[PDB]
């Protein structure tokens, strides 16, 4: 990297490429073993991820254990290889091993956000109409893009993120949203109908997870199943995005759904007595009839929360739909 680069100038110098892959390997390398770090940002269930510096623009860093390596690679594998670069979506810089054996580094460098995760944020802050709105069209178009495959070989495979919730969506600077953590995603190729990952057990947050996958009625060989649970999955969240949403003071207090159904840290047995058994959805309140914007969102919610896979929407008709509500405001 040659002296007066900035991190600004390298995000322009891969999209704008002729292939819509990551930085070179030798580029991904230094940038890396050149960043400073500050002060460590947040904890998630596979590594930690710190606030670093490169250049003296602020950048994210995930630091992986020697011993989830099989965390590091799925991650890196899915943000490289693939050709995905979208604005919904987090902006993979780099990833780098520094050391062998027991004292292996493995790093994984994004895009950094100063508003951080949507859990934190709609604890902290109320959405307005049009910000609900932003928030909404962003989560939509960017699990579009992950499910939209392109056929040729220059195109992208199929991804289901297995793992959706407000602690896994980031927040940007102007009130849009980005996917990030996959990590525990599965990529998908109709020309030859195959799936890398190993399908037999059940993944994600528990209070987060699908019917068919609690009672293990889930067919693992169909690749449209993984698909649909992330969009039970996408309901979830559309339900806590709504809830804080504010329209003349009139607003509710920020919880994670079946809050008042399961406790904090649920098992698979707890979850399942909710959901499948006694088939309870998230309460969706009267004064969500009002406006236009809120009967909308509550309408999606309910056909996101079906007990049948092929009866819920698609990840395109959420983005169509939310598109043409935003209109109705500018
Ligand atoms: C390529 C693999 N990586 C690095 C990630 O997936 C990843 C993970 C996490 C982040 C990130 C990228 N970029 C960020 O800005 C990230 C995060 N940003 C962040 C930034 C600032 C805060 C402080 N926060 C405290 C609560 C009120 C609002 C401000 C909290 C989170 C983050 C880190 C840990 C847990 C949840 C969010």
């Amino acid at each position: 990297i040659s002296e007066g680069t900035t991190l600004k100038d390298l995000i322009y110098d891969m999209t704008t490429s002729g292939s819509g892959s990551g930085l070179p390997l030798l580029v991904q390398r230094t940038i890396a073993r050149t960043i400073v770090l500050q002060e460590s940002i947040g904890k998630g269930r596979f590594g930690e991820v710190w606030r670093g510096k490169w250049r003296g623009e602020e950048v994210a860093v995930k630091i992986f254990s020697s011993r989830e390596e099989r965390s590091w690679f799925r991650e890196a594998e899915i943000y490289q290889t693939v050709m995905l670069r979208h604005e919904n979506i987090l902006g993979f810089i780099a990833a780098d091993n520094k050391d062998n054996g027991t004292w292996t580094q493995l790093w994984l460098v994004s895009d950094y956000h100063e508003h951080g995760s949507l859990f934190d944020y709609l604890n902290r802050y109320t959405v307005t109409v049009e910000g609900m709105i932003k928030l909404a069209l962003s989560t939509a178009s960017g699990l579009a893009h992950l499910h939209m495959e392109i056929v040729g070989t220059q195109g992208k495979p199929a991804i289901a993120h297995r793992d959706l919730k407000s602690k896994n969506i980031l927040v940007k600077k102007n009130g849009t949203c980005c996917i990030a953590d996959l990590g525990l995603a599965v990529r998908h190729d109709s020309a030859t109908d195959t799936i890398d990952i190993a399908p037999n057990h059940r993944v994600g947050t528990k209070r987060y997870m699908a019917p068919e996958v609690l009672d293990d009625s889930i067919n693992m060989k169909h690749f449209e199943s993984f698909k649909r649970a992330d969009i039970y999955a996408m309901g979830l969240v559309f339900w806590e995005i709504a809830r804080r949403c504010s329209i003349g003071g009139i607003h509710e207090d920020y919880q994670l759904p079946y809050y008042d159904l399961v406790p904090s840290d649920p098992s698979v047995e707890e979850m399942r007595k909710v959901v499948c058994e006694q088939k309870l959805r998230p309460n969706i309140p009267n004064r969500w009839q009002s406006c236009e914007a809120l009967r909308v969102m509550a309408k999606i919610m309910r056909e996101c929360w079906y007990a049948n896979g092929a009866a819920r929407l698609t990840a395109l008709r959420i983005k169509k739909t939310l598109s043409q509500l935003s209109q109705q405001e500018g």
